[PDB]
């Protein structure tokens, strides 16, 4: 009984993630920098099928066209060496010290602008190294104070950007779509666009709402005690699971970024099983720190156990849901009926119908228990292996 | 310098927040219930300007049509007397057993019949009695277990139910638009549709959203960790801020409902801050509950203080605003410069301006503080009247 | 592979849990009344070793002596024909008005007075029935405001209730324990006594502290975000592990007192390991409520899962430990070295010795990996079952 | 009306609060460093008493003796300048990597006898300057996995560094005392005695109790939803608030150390309130980081806002204790029975008083309203100026 990742099962990861150093708000960092082709190479041989980077991550800021172009040329002979994939790419608008108040809602105008050329031109290479989805996490949008940011003209200054970005690809004739990362907090006092309901509001205002979707992550949800599963289900009732962050968080604190299945562990099997029988087909993206307790054996250990948490709620969710106990308690549940209309009949025939009303046995639907904790223990013994 | 309401003020009240006996999950009652008619009277003698009800606050549930009209009757006369009025009107759908798995996303089919048509004859009722806004609390919306609840058919069910609440308006031509309310736990372990973003993102998928909006309480948001004033913005910024409510939570635990003012106090200046300058005019109302520990006086002077601290904290927003060293302030933070289009030169413009990348000083730009802490002492000094 | 309780596992549930008719801040009841010599062959016939119980879920709150010794009988025989103990009683000193304010810190010296009168009372019952803990749960103890409580006075007031209650005991030559039981907030704004740290460090200001220990509940820690094994350690190094209450949490938010293995399913792993491995020899108290949707068949089902839970955690915890892969793993993170003493050959030498700092290799002790991430998958793979 | 901090205020603050460069975990450092020398001369003209020090941020790691007696020197010339004391100094055993995994609890026991070899050079450093407080954060101290650190074994050997620590203090001869200062999380994911509770009961078990206090945060118990005043009550009420570290935090998220009286403005009014009403003489000491959107000037604003604010939140405390209105209200809900003794008649005759029980009418006191409403409006108007 082991499980082993294959490029099919489309496990994703960041450069930045295998590559964290370890610093922290209050220590150095534990360990010594990446090399990308090397992280492209070791990613490969545990079974992933490809990375994800920032522009920053491949290609040191400051960096001349002659140093740039060496880079990316690099970058590519491991992927084609190794088969790895680049699904998604992303602007880093967060760690140069211009962005202090943001990116595409600074006050400043110039930085404003400057946002918008920094992202320009990563568009540019995501596209040649394959991209289908680009990634913004505005980590830098929002405010210690009250005063500092008036939030309708920030939101105006956010659409704005992210229009001029829409106006971009489609008169370049790409084929990217954008997904938006919300984030309670952290580095800011409060950001903008704080949690996947927020964004998926947000873009009902762009000019081209189609271009946009969202990029939900597990433990930023979990940073304001929301229920995961839960927001990736309207995201999926929306038609906007463009893409996923996995890790894990310990309830609501700094953000923790721990591998996938640590935190919430049941919360990661409920995710799991709205993917899979959604049908989600995008990237399984690992958004994650290795602890800076670890040396690099502990990093590829930690990257691992990620797929490996993946693999093992993936078989314990498909026994759930195939289980005949457990498709037999659904219906004492009523989950059958919830999937059902209220009122296919339309209005006039509810308003008539004297048995959802005037005849209506109140105290005989009260007294019908809903079964749902023997559904739970179910639930518990299949993810423990206990069944 | 005192602080009295008028009824040009707009404040408003539940019923239920000063006729809370005080039962909590812990504890029995401590005050007797209160007539809706002398609730009535107290608050037109301390300067509200009106109440709002529940269905089953006003007419006791199960009613015969007989006693529905006389407790009509009596309340209407206490209205006629004291000039009060009625904006909103909402339905109970969690206190009877029947709603413990929901009103609307019950798993049984017929309680979500019979759930819908308890809110129409109210609708009637709000109509009649000259309500303009119609609040939905979906309070039992929601689950304690990942498999008791499918997220997508809940919210496919809760789409159907505002729609054909939607068709009942519309053909009836009221005068009426709805209000849903978020809270994100409590009762239910995990609430349907938990902020004002994912409320918002929402509305956007029924049938005709224009007559939806949201009614934000603060202490939800709050709930949440969210920063209120921030999710107000943002609903303001859709054009969907249809009725808000008014209270104070001590941070991230049970729903507290205390009096305005209490709990976070800066964030309620902000908030009074924003309606005011944004034009806010609707209903400014109060969803509290005077403390257990009160008696019938102590319940009066918690309502009276819910309204004071809002005429106090908008002097204090409106002498910050209008401060010339403010208006300095603001101008050295550079708000004036969020308020301005990032790019109206338009996209081909910004890529050949040479000054917004190529020529673009990072560093300069860098180096600018943004003075905020300053501004923030200033709105400090100004909420304390140390200014 | 099954996982039946019997008397022997300690397993105690209490009255008012399986009891609980499922009244919340916003609902009526939705169970009828329990009999609790019904509670008391019911919990029996699943495996149960015993009830517990306050005052008034036993004897109904005014009950002349008459009814009380009544009461009693019956519960007597009831013990008698199945064979259950009661090993810990406590005092409902939070559902009657007169505590609106709390028992023994009451402003109201009256009230005080009464609290302790009412406790004495239902020792000496505890005492008769056999118990060998007293648990103490200050749930009104606390404020919604601050000066509505001087907490300097509010401790002096409970150091001297507890001392009384220890002169009591001592007095009558009672073998009897007292247990403070902590809880952050709810159904006051504020609780005192508000954690396990809070409640050791002022068992050490009491007369006699070798009477009084803890009894921590695993949601009411995690009420404030902390980590519960963590504090059940610190009881427990403390020697003041008198009881403990199981049950699952969600995160921060109200007292949710779900069936024990819900909620956090990791920390109710390491919980069971710390227990099982510090040989805990105290009942495993089941402080839960079946959720408000649930009729008496899922009352049953969910107080058989409580056990089951923690009978498939010993499980995989002792797995875990027996595992020499296991036991490999923990010298490699140098668990063996967190058990020696720092500096068993004194101060003297630790100062003069050289290799502790003049000499000592900083870069090559930060370079060691701690190898934790192979560890907690290791912990992982035994918790699922996936070894 | 305005609030000029002199010298005997005690106000103090660290070197690393105005002198943090703006470093977080996703950004660069936005300010260069300071020389400790200016600073000292800064905080001097803004009328601070004192300044406290980490070893490291004095003496750069790795310092020979002689470039270390230099430091020491012109620091000492500043001091000598400025009138400037130093009450207060520390060890960073947080910022290197050898540190990864704690200095007193590392599961490496080289590190740990280095961790104390670093602490007690710096007390001699501290009695040298004149310091009366040595403080501990231990915030490497904890876990991110539950298998990684026995809890048992790492309080044996967090009491064996501080009983070593009080040896060498008393074989010195030293008049310094020991703060232990708690916090719950950040940078480990969990820290072990995570709150002033945790601390109080450790201290307990130390060989020499006399010897150690607290230094309690305010962001740091907000961390966990505590009432930070509540907590400084219960230390003030067991004799060990040594030293306090005076912040602003909003909630449960990651430790932002915003200048005193932001964040949670009514907890700094009562905090401020006991304070001063217990005759707290110690430090009145900032723990704060201007936020990384500052220059140097948005430095000293924060750095003078602190003190500022502090000094009004004394003035309307002082104010609300000293009017009559509020004595009056005070003894209106029975703050002055609180203070009485419940009991002092003794155990007998609390048992043969017929007042206490048999004849108590419980429902006469459980009508009596406390009056709390009334009187934390009066403290919201002292708090605002509206009175
Ligand atoms: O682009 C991203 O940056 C942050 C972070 O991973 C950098 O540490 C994150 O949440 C992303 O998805
Ligand atoms: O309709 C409502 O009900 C809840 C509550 O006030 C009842 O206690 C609330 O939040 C509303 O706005
Ligand atoms: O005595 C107790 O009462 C509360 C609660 O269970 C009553 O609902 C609890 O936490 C105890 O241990
Ligand atoms: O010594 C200390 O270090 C931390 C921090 O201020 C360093 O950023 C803090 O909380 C202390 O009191
Ligand atoms: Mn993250
Ligand atoms: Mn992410
Ligand atoms: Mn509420
Ligand atoms: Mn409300
Ligand atoms: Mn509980
Ligand atoms: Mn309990
Ligand atoms: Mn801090
Ligand atoms: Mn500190």
């Amino acid at each position: 009984m082991n499980y082993q990742p294959t490029p099919e099962d489309r496990f994703t990861f960041g450069l930045w993630t295998v590559g964290w150093q370890g610093r922290d708000p209050f220590g150095d960092a534990t360990r010594r920098a990446l090399d990308p082709v090397e992280s492209v190479q070791r990613l490969a041989e545990l079974g992933a099928h490809g990375v994800t980077f920032h522009d920053d991550d491949l290609i040191p800021f400051g960096s001349s066209d002659s140093e740039r172009e060496e880079h990316v040329k690099r970058f590519r002979q491991a992927l084609d060496d190794t088969g790895m994939k680049v699904p998604m790419a992303t602007t880093n608008l967060f760690t140069h010290p211009v962005f202090k108040d943001g990116g595409f809602t600074a006050n400043d105008r110039d930085v404003r602008r400057y946002a918008l050329r920094k992202t320009i031109r990563n568009i540019d290479l995501a596209v040649e190294l394959g991209a289908e989805t680009y990634v913004a996490w505005g980590g830098r949008e929002g405010a210690e104070s009250g005063g500092a940011k008036d939030v309708r003209d920030a939101l105006d200054r956010m659409k704005e950007a992210f229009d001029l970005l829409g106006e971009y690809v489609t008169s370049q004739g790409y084929d990217i779509r954008f997904a938006i990362e919300p984030k309670p907090n952290e580095p800011r006092g409060d950001i903008l666009l704080p949690t996947v309901g927020h964004a998926l509001a947000f873009i009902e205002r762009l000019e081209r709402p189609e271009l946009y979707g969202v990029n939900p992550e597990v433990g930023h949800e979990q940073m304001a005690g929301l229920n995961f599963p839960h927001g990736i289900a309207q995201a999926l009732w929306a038609g906007k699971l463009f893409h996923i962050d996995l890790n894990g968080q310990n309830g609501i604190k700094y953000d923790q970024d721990l591998r996938f299945g640590a935190g919430d562990l049941r919360a990661a099997f409920w995710l799991v099983d709205l993917l899979e029988s959604a049908g989600y087909s995008g990237p399984r993206h690992f958004d994650f720190k290795p602890p800076r307790t670890e040396d690099f054996d502990g990093v590829w250990a930690s990257a691992a156990g990620c797929m490996r948490n993946y693999l093992i709620l993936k078989e314990r969710a498909a026994a759930f849901r195939a289980d005949p106990e457990v498709q037999e308690a659904l219906r004492a549940s009523r989950l059958d009926e919830l999937a059902r209309p209220t009122a296919a009949d339309g209005l006039q025939a509810l308003l008539d119908d004297r048995s959802a009303f005037e005849e209506f046995d109140v105290d005989a639907a009260a007294a019908r228990g809903m079964a749902f904790e023997r559904l739970d223990q179910l639930a518990m013994d299949h993810l423990l292996g206990a069944r």
